[PDB]
């Protein structure tokens, strides 16, 4: 779909790596609902990638 | 009147002007709801005055 597939491969290899899974359990990094909102609020409807 | 003063003063001075009020009585020009739309829709949100 979107830019060069080695970038996507980096993304998915990191998403799949076990140590990343273990990092996702000692969580101040749980991506709070409000945190995600403070992110999503920022994207204007100009260049959305979607 | 023809001054080269700035546009804000120019436009509002014009809008005050009587003969323009008289022009705004003989209307294929009174800006139908759909006319308003056919101008409005084409603005993008990305660039805008407001």
């Amino acid at each position: 779909h979107l830019p060069s597939a080695d970038w996507q491969r980096a993304a998915l290899s990191l998403w799949t790596h076990r140590t990343f899974r273990e990092v996702l359990k000692e969580e101040d990094v749980h991506l709070t609902y409000q945190d995600w909102l403070h992110l999503e609020l920022e994207i204007q409807p100009e260049a959305d990638a979607l």
